Formats: structure tokens, C-alpha cells, sequence
């Protein structure tokens, strides 16, 4: 099965599903000068104040925070987006070293991890339907660096050790995913993929220029997870990010000068 692992990893996904090369992959590099300002473009308008979190999940590749979308809850619009959609869950990538680990880069700069809030459009109404649409998706995509602890995120990193290996599961409610956001909403945009298996061609990309710091001893502990299972030798989760694809036929869109 697909991984990040030498025999593996993101080279080798395009057998298993060949969008892999396809026509707007993601992630991408955004190169900053010649992203073009796009006065249309709106505010993001990020309405998290209901959110609900119930769960996460080692999932093998990842953690994933889920929320509860049976209701009109979380959502994002504005932006480049039409219609509304509804938050599902949030996980990251990260690196093995503090100088790799995003997905996007900006002008070739990797980050030391990225965070990405995934959301469905409602008009699809649910997300495996979502997923099947070039409009289905909007995903959130915010760097993190390390410096300055997080406050917002030890939550997550101290329930991490309950969730070790792949298929754990732990309650974990009432997380609000506002301590991850930074302080401005500039973003770039562009049309792009899931970063992962199956790669569908479903995601508008909002990528914020600021990130968030978060503290040496925090991406520590993202580090000590493991994508084995319970009883299988061990191997660490890291550099779980895919490498940036062909911009092909696409622009970048900037809503900041
Ligand atoms: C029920 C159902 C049906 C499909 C195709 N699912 C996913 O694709 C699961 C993977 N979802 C996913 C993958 C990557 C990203 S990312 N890394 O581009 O944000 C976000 C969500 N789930
Ligand atoms: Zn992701």
C-alpha cells in the first residue's frame, strides 16, 4: 500500500493512481512574484465559533482531527469560494528535520510542517460526494516554523501519546480550531488535488502566507509518532508530505499586495 517510505512513497503513487500525473496536482511551489493580485478575490471568511470536535485518529499517515458536520457548523466561504463549506477534519505533514516537512514551499522555502483544514462544498451534500467534484473541496493550508510554542495546539500534542500507532483512536472534544490561525488571512489560491491517495482533482487551495509558530518540543512530539500498528517494529511519522508537482496550466492568486 502507498506510504512515505523508500518503495513506497510519493514516486511510486502514480501506479496505483496514475491523476498522479495529472493536470492540477498538488502541492505546488508558490512562486511569490509572479502569484498576480487579484483584486476580485474576497476575505476568507473563517466561522469556526461552533465548531464541534469529536475525535482523532492515527490513521497511518497522519493524525486527523474530526468535527462533527451533520450540521451547518464550521465553515469556510468568501475567499475565491462560491457557496459554503463545512469543516471535516484538520491533520498535518511534517518533517523529520525542522527544515523540511511542508507541502507547499514559497519560492522553494519548506516549512517545518503544514497544517491543512479540510472542507466540503454543501451543495454536494456530504463529502465523499464533494470529492468526486472539481468544486468539491476547499482546503486550508497554514506553514508552521518553529520557534514560539502554540498555546492553541498543546492540546493536540499532549493527547498525541494516546494515539501512538495507526488505527488509535482517542475522544477529543471541545478542541477549538481557532488557536491554529494566524493573526492575518492573506492567502494564495490556485486549483489543485488531494495531497495524498487518491489524489482526486476536487481541492480549491487557500494557502495563508503567515504561518504559525509552534515550539521545538511541540513538532518533537508530532515526530514520536509512529505509522506502524500496535505490535509492529517501529517507524517513526515523519516526512509524511508529498513534494511540490508541475504547476501545468494553472495560476496562482494572490488576495494581498
Ligand atoms: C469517504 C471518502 C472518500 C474519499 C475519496 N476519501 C478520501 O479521499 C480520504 C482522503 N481525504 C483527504 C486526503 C488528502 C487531503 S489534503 N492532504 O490534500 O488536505 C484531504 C483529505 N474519503
Ligand atoms: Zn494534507
Amino acid at each position: 500500500h502507498w506510504g512515505y517510505g523508500k518503495h513506497n512513497g510519493p514516486e511510486h503513487w502514480h501506479k496505483d493512481f496514475p491523476i498522479a500525473k495529472g493536470e492540477r496536482q498538488s502541492p505546488v511551489d508558490i512562486d511569490t512574484h509572479t502569484a498576480k493580485y487579484d483584486p476580485s478575490l474576497k476575505p476568507l471568511s473563517v466561522s469556526y465559533d461552533q465548531a464541534t470536535s469529536l475525535r482523532i485518529l492515527n490513521n497511518g499517515h497522519a493524525f486527523n482531527v474530526e468535527f462533527d458536520d451533520s450540521q451547518d457548523k464550521a465553515v469556510l466561504k468568501g475567499g475565491p469560494l462560491d457557496g459554503t463549506y463545512r469543516l471535516i477534519q484538520f491533520h498535518f505533514h511534517w518533517g523529520s528535520l525542522d527544515g523540511q516537512g511542508s507541502e507547499h514551499t514559497v519560492d522553494k522555502k519548506k516549512y517545518a510542517a503544514e497544517l491543512h483544514l479540510v472542507h466540503w462544498n454543501t451543495k454536494y451534500g456530504d463529502f465523499g460526494k464533494a470529492v468526486q467534484q472539481p468544486d468539491g473541496l476547499a482546503v486550508l493550508g497554514i506553514f508552521l516554523k518553529v520557534g514560539s510554542a502554540k498555546p492553541g495546539l498543546q492540546k493536540v500534542v499532549d493527547v498525541l501519546d494516546s494515539i501512538k500507532t495507526k488505527g488509535k483512536s482517542a475522544d477529543f472534544t471541545n478542541f477549538d480550531p481557532r488557536g491554529l490561525l494566524p493573526e492575518s488571512l492573506d492567502y494564495w489560491t490556485y486549483p489543485g488535488s488531494l495531497t495524498t491517495p487518491p489524489l482526486l482533482e476536487c481541492v480549491t487551495w487557500i494557502v495563508l502566507k503567515e504561518p504559525i509558530s509552534v515550539s521545538s518540543e511541540q513538532v518533537l512530539k508530532f515526530r514520536k509518532l509512529n505509522f506502524n500498528g500496535e505490535g509492529e517494529p517501529e517507524e517513526l511519522m515523519v516526512d509524511n508530505w508529498r513534494p511540490a508537482q508541475p504547476l501545468k496550466n494553472r495560476q496562482i492568486k494572490a488576495s494581498f499586495k
